[PDB]
């Protein structure tokens, strides 16, 4: 249900600014907040064209809209007010929010190179995220400034926070993916930047409903100051949070997170700030990506030094198989070439075990039930006790595995163990409730996460992969 | 002789500021730059400490001393300057310059908005080289603002320009290593900017020449006013420039080009101005590396895929040898695998050339040559004339090769080949030229690059050790 609703067009606005659309052709207004009357000081009607007389800065905004630059935006010191607009289609969106009051915009720059110092020292990922985290609640004000990460269910938990302790600390915790439905994570990927000043803002619409250039409702993707759908205000209040302010920390064009600002009481902030909250959240974004594609590279070489190892020493072997263990050195890498605690080569009955795996009947009965299943290349899992219960009674072992058919459907095959990890998940609330209205409830809550290994990585499955390639080679040419 | 002078102890300062050295212990005078008394407007001699009524920044400065934060700054508003401090081992070396006539914050922080959004946008390197060239270009307001590019002889070439037109334009030209010394591009690795505002200024000295707490001349590699080499300034003067302010462009630890300005008369830039320019250096570098890593891994991934299919053809193949030269797909796969337009299969005296390969006769001469060379793994060359000038003779078909020995010193070799390509490498001014005092002449110069072929890149190179290792298994193998 929740992922139906759309977020992005409300017809409605906040309280905190004004909304004038008006016609790339001849700058005619076509839609308006009810409200933009006690922001701008003038009717103009639906159908009025703007004019240096009723907007002085119409001069400098038909310049930006012949120009390439992707925003507008204007100090209105005459009225004390911060214009800024964008394009949607043929049209020119223009809202209007009140000017702060006169902050050092060489403070701003300060504590946005104190970031930019520690970002291109390349420090410790954590370090960087509370270092990022601590300049935002800085420059915000907000009671509470966590970075929130999101996992690959779209969950997410806390990697960071700074605040006053006005707000409790979310530190460490897991919240569920329907806090941040679908739609929103998509208008967030492209949007980067929200605020909600106060929760229980009174909706002001935009007359006509209805654009009467386009003929839709307006698209408010890109308003700032686009009204937020009511369940998402509840949340807020069960929260307790009367203001929030979130960035998106987007990473190669995908939504890794969330720089999320939340009060106690009712706060607004600068249209400068939000623009150096937007530089802090890439800034680190850009950390981010280097840290994982440096990552990735050094783990990628560290396992290719082991496959060159194995791949000289199957050439070299005779029998082949004491290439990938024909002693401690053979074995020790079989295991290190996927970061496994156990392994499992069957060649129909042909069993060998290293490390810490399995009893030969639990792999036999696990080799018949793979079989069953559709498996292609490579299957891996982290929970193995998920699809095949049985295994719950060697998860001590076993809890991950990645398993390789080796020979055309003749029963061969590599298998890798990992054994059970016992962590605790403390999530934030009861998760699975669905009452679907959000919960009331956001007491700390603890799970127990069983029969569940440390997760496979890329590298960890590209090496895997490979070495199934390797292997296939042989086994089709000694055959 | 150039690279044995030591820039970073000239014992002197240049006019446009004062230096003052004091002890971390009780923050007593140990050195001063004799115009100290015109800025300070204090004598304070040596011996003496520093205290409220002398400095009345002391309080903010012994704050920042016990600090992190490497490097201290205080607007002096009383007498209108710009304090910055920095720590030398036990030493505390502040300088003192006369503040900007009051730049907004904001139009600073503005263009370093427009580089931020077009960086992170992911667009042709080129373009952003441009699209940082010229917002420097704007916020220093030099006569020429060039991007200059080291090459790895560490020659470089301007990749972008901005400018007025009061200065020649050098885009595209090569300038000699001799240009930026050793010593030289080592001290701005570690000291990312530079700027000399008057190039007949009078060498202030710093007295005494030795510091009485450490007993050595003062070491200033992170002076900002630090007196530059003579020979540098009658370069600048041949060159007909008043001023100069160049940045580093450091990627991942490495010194990859200037951001250089150039000035017709003498040209001054704010604290703030050149906090901003290393911003801009900065943000550009993050992308460079990234476009870097991205291009290899593009490239890594793409050859990984030929290679896949030889490793496969060769397995498949009987005489395996028609896995690399079975027919046009294997052929072509070959070529492609170091991007190659031929290569020569030589097995003792069975020869096979693919695509467009020198004569039998011209490969039987050049793999006697090699093996009189000591060639281990493999040989690579993008110009075959300089160590072989026969070579000369078959340079259109082969001016850059990569050989390899596949068999135990027993006459076999897989050698790729790639065509001379015709390049004007338009210099800038004669550079073998050695006076060694500084060349007058900066006349566009022009020589063909003849018998050269386009470089080989460490991915081409990664992947023909890696088909080495692929071959010379099999060939042990069948041997
Ligand atoms: C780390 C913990 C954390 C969470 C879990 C969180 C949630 C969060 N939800 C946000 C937005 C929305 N949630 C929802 C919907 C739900 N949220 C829920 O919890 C539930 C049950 C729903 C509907 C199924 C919607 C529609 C929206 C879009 C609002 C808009 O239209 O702008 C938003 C974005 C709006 C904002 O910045 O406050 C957030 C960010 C704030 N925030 C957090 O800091
Ligand atoms: C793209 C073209 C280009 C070039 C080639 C160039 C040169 C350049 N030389 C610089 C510095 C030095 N050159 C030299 C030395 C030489 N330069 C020469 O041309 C020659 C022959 C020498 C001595 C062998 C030295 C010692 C220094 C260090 C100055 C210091 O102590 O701070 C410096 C750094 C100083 C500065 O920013 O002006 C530059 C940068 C300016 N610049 C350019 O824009
Ligand atoms: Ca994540
Ligand atoms: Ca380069």
């Amino acid at each position: 249900s929740c992922g139906a609703e759309p977020i992005h067009i409300p017809g409605a606005i906040q309280e905190h600014g004004a909304l004038l659309v008006l016609s790339a052709r001849e700058f005619s207004v076509v839609q308006a907040s009810d409200n933009l009357a006690n922001y701008i000081g003038v009717d103009l009607p639906i159908g009025a064209v703007a004019t240096e007389a009723n907007l002085p800065f119409i001069s400098v905004l038909s310049a930006w809209y012949s120009g390439e630059e992707s925003n507008f935006r204007y100090a209105w010191a005459e009225k004390k007010l911060d214009v800024s607009a964008h394009r949607s289609g043929t049209l020119v969106i223009l809202e209007v929010e009140k000017a702060g009051v006169g902050e050092s915009a060489e403070k701003l720059m300060g504590e946005l190179t104190s970031l930019a110092k520690y970002l291109n020292s390349a420090p410790s990922l954590e370090d960087a995220l509370f270092r990022t985290a601590q300049l935002v609640s800085s420059i915000s004000g907000h009671d509470r400034t966590l970075i929130y990460d999101f996992g690959l269910d779209w969950s997410g938990h806390v990697v960071a926070e700074a605040g006053s302790g006005a707000l409790p600390s979310y530190l460490g915790l897991r919240f569920p993916a329907g806090d941040i439905p679908p739609q929103a994570r998509q208008l967030y990927t492209i949007n980067r930047l929200r605020m909600i000043p106060d929760v229980d803002y009174k909706p002001v619409p935009i007359r006509p409903e209805v654009n009467a250039e386009t003929g839709a409702v307006l698209d408010m993707s890109f308003s700032q100051l686009r009204s937020v759908s009511p369940v998402h205000l509840e949340y807020m209040r069960n929260m307790g949070t009367a203001a929030s302010m979130s960035v998106s920390i987007v990473v190669n064009g995908a939504l890794w997170g969330l720089i999320a600002c939340h009060h106690a009481t009712p706060h607004s902030v600068s249209l400068a700030v939000r623009e150096a909250c937007d530089f802090a959240a890439q800034l680190l974004s850009m950390r981010i990506a280097m840290e994982q594609s440096s990552q990735d590279a050094s783990r990628r070489v560290e396992l290719g030094h082991i496959q060159a190892r194995l791949l000289k020493g199957m050439a070299a072997a005779e029998k082949w198989v004491d290439g990938l263990l024909g002693g401690e050195g053979e074995r020790e890498d079989l295991l290190k070439q996927v970061g496994a605690d156990g392994a499992a080569l069957v060649l129909g009955d042909d069993y060998e075990l290293v490390g810490n795996t399995p009893s030969r009947e639990q792999v036999e009965e696990l080799i018949l039930w793979l079989g069953e299943r559709e498996i292609a290349d490579v299957f891996a899992t982290d929970n193995l006790a998920g699809n095949y219960p049985t295994a719950a009674a060697y998860a001590s072992v076993a809890s991950g595995i990645i398993a390789m058919r080796v020979s055309e459907l003749h029963g061969s095959w590599l298998i890798w163990f990992r054994p059970e990890v016992i962590k605790t998940v403390r999530w934030g609330g009861d998760p699975h409730k669905t009452v679907i209205h959000p919960r009331k409830s956001f007491e700390i809550w603890k799970e127990q996460l069983r029969n569940t290994s440390f997760p496979w990585s890329e590298p960890e499955l590209a090496a895997a992969r490979e070495l199934r390639g390797a292997i296939i080679g042989i086994v089709l040419r000694k055959t």
